[PDB]
């Protein structure tokens, strides 16, 4: 119910711009506790209580996938990348081409095997690849897919020891999950200031979902719950299963230091093993230091942004257990 | 029932040496038509009729996987390759570690993402990789896996248009399938000479299953039904769905020319679109020209030996439809 | 008597094709227990008991040396390599040129020292070298050596701590030793099935001694006792002195798995510290999976195929102690 909750949300396709299938399902499991409104741009916003705008929580729906840019003469699909993938993760891998008519499966096979003796033994760049969907010609392809349909990897699900979980799309699905688990566990409790949960769009392509929020939402403290890339010197003693991490500093922003304490305190004062770190990249929260106390805490992750992303199942536990015990005790 | 037959047989793990799980299941669906004997080395042999030994048919159970060679101090698994894989297909991919106690899942994640700035932007070699299984230490790993346990990729299944099929393990599973479909369709027909169906072991590591057969089985004509790697100049006008291919020539052997005719004839004379080709590598049949008329016919395949192998579903149809209409009309 | 037994057998020159001097001496110490026959090709074969052919044991006489291919105008010897040496082990080293007239010593000195200032600071390839034997001219050389005389390194002997031993030619001499020690310890015991000890030729150049055996000797289980190259990831937890190793898998063959157990069992059931491994290269045994249960067990070795090969003296102890306790209790 934590797993299958997770299996349920990684499986949903939807990269930046195209988050529909994800937020429709968030609404399936939210409809009947709390009350939503949907941004223009796309954002699920869900206030709790009324009054001055206190905390804001953001996990983003969109993920990294491929935009279909056009079609070849023999009906293979061209694509650009949306977000940040690594090409070696593109070569010879099933995908899942999402269209209007609905899901449709193909394969970025392109794998000239052992017996061709022009050995392309370097990594083959994202633009030399195409998707196979079994189309016979340029025409037959359009029967099935049009430009600006997008696609995503057929995602395996794996539970490693008993503790960990691997699949592509933890960034930031787990987060979307958390802010649901951690919203059912609120509301009827009510004793508050006034906290705003949000499910952002287009984070992986420039945070644009949260840059849109930054209007109408001037809160006091704005959090992001995205991933925390793990296990490099520069990650200090962060290791997996030693509880949620506070992105103190990344590449998008170095974050409020007093806010850091204010949670770190609530942390130990509340029986939790929060840990602290310095990584790379950025987080929706860093769209708010514009004017706002920002910080984003997260779960440390291995093999990030690959279909092998691996979060520890306890940290997730403790992290909702904290990003709740924040919305009160702050 | 052709698909799910195929889905059923690719899903079974078992690389060279370790074919058990595969032949036990072949026997589950053969037990009660025809009669088997199992080689020393491992081979399923199934005669039909009695008398001089006429034709021999071989599809091999084993596949390409990874042998676990040892364990690291932090409980990651080391492995060698068994067979011929390409390393770019090793990087960051779920696998499935088969042990004695039974199946156990892990991930060759190893994917230093975007934020480490020593960019290993070349392909990372098979020996710098390890499997993650979520073990905490060298000790905790052995609790789960021992050397000479082996592993295989979590295999997706994909049906491309309606026609084609992708998954890792068509080589030579489809073949194992064929020689089953095409053995249920025999026997009770009986009108013969005397044909031997065999399910070989260790083909992908030197044909050693069929090199073992070469004793006790001196037939008249020996066929192999393995893959036919496709879509390179040197493949002539072989294209997918234009019916089974006759490996005229590969790298292991150039095959009987009269036997080629003798089938090519039976082909057109029997309403089939056999095609002919020159590829690379070898086939169990080429363990018999030692003394024996050899030839191996097959289904053309794209993206071979990658988890994206793609055979056309008709060819398979027509190929059983022919490797039957051979066991009589030859 | 284990050492000097070993010192005695490494010292004997004889590479593939030219094993005489070795098997004559094996016969000096075997003549008067058990009874031999010598293959055409060269193999010492020594049955024990009579009846169905049960086990076969092979250690090979030949070693890596140099074939003299011709002679220079100033009476230096040209050579090819027989087997697999590494060139850096050729540069500037005494050798021992075996002729018909008998032993004759020379030196692959060739060592342009410090004062020539064209610095050949890369490794100098096997074909730029010649042997010095002190001959004054092309003519004077032939007075001493003719083509297809061969040569071998002057071999030092070293006993490292008290435990280990270094010298060039453990592969497979130690093995030849074992199957002698372990044949004097049989015979008069007699209680058997029927075991065949063999001393093979030409293993280091394609196993051709044992490929010749494969006729007339169809046994039930065929073992090889050759070296086991040691101390690389891919060698798992094999370390020196932790008892004989079972080559589970190498590059020539992945070996019977049930036979592996059947010894591993007899092992622990018999008070021995057998260990298991995956290395590279091959073994005479792998000439039998042709039709036969093959496996080769061995002693782990460091610095293999160099005049520094280093086996642990206990393992050798325990290995005869086991390859005896096999010839009965199997
Ligand atoms: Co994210
Ligand atoms: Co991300
Ligand atoms: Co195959
Ligand atoms: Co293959
Ligand atoms: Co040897
Ligand atoms: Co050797």
């Amino acid at each position: 119910s934590m797993i299958e909750k997770l299996k349920k949300f990684t499986q949903i396709p939807g990269i930046s711009g195209y988050e529909e299938r994800i937020r429709e399902e968030i609404i399936r499991e939210i409809k009947d506790f709390a009350d939503y409104k949907v941004d223009a741009i796309g954002n699920l916003i869900v206030e709790l209580g009324e009054g001055e705008e206190r905390i804001l929580f953001m996990a983003h729906m969109d993920e990294i996938g491929l935009l279909i840019t056009g079609i070849t003469d023999e009906g293979k699909l061209r694509f650009r990348k949306v977000g940040g993938i690594d090409d070696r993760l593109l070569y010879g891998r099933h995908v899942n081409v999402v269209t209007e008519k609905g899901i449709l499966d193909g394969v970025i096979g392109a794998t000239p095997p052992h017996l061709s003796l022009e050995r392309d033994k370097s990594v083959i760049p994202w633009y030399d690849l195409v998707i196979d969907i079994g189309a016979e010609s340029k025409e037959e392809a359009l029967e099935l897919v049009k430009p600006l349909d997008f696609a995503v990897f057929k995602k395996h699900f794996s539970v490693l020891n008993g503790k960990y979980v691997s699949t592509r799309g933890l960034d930031d699905r787990f987060g979307v999950v958390a802010l649901i688990e951690a919203i059912k566990d609120l509301v009827d409790h009510e004793l508050e200031g006034k906290v705003i949960f949000a499910f952002t769009v287009q984070e992986e392509v420039g945070l644009k979902g949260a840059k849109f929020l930054a209007n109408h939402y001037y809160p006091q403290y704005a959090f992001a719950i995205d991933s925390f890339a793990c296990c490099s010197p520069l990650t200090g003693d962060v290791k997996l299963g030693k509880g949620p991490v506070i992105r103190a500093v990344d590449n998008s922003a170095i974050y409020s230091r007093d806010l850091a304490r204010k949670v770190w305190s609530i942390a130990e004062k509340n029986g939790i093993e929060i840990q602290i770190g310095v990584t790379g990249g950025g987080t929706d929260a860093s769209a708010f230091q514009d004017r706002s106390k920002t910080l984003a805490l997260s779960v440390p992750i291995k093999y990030l942004h690959s279909e092998v992303e691996t979060l520890h199942l306890n940290d997730l536990e403790k992290l909702v257990k904290l990003i709740e015990a924040l919305a009160f005790e702050l």
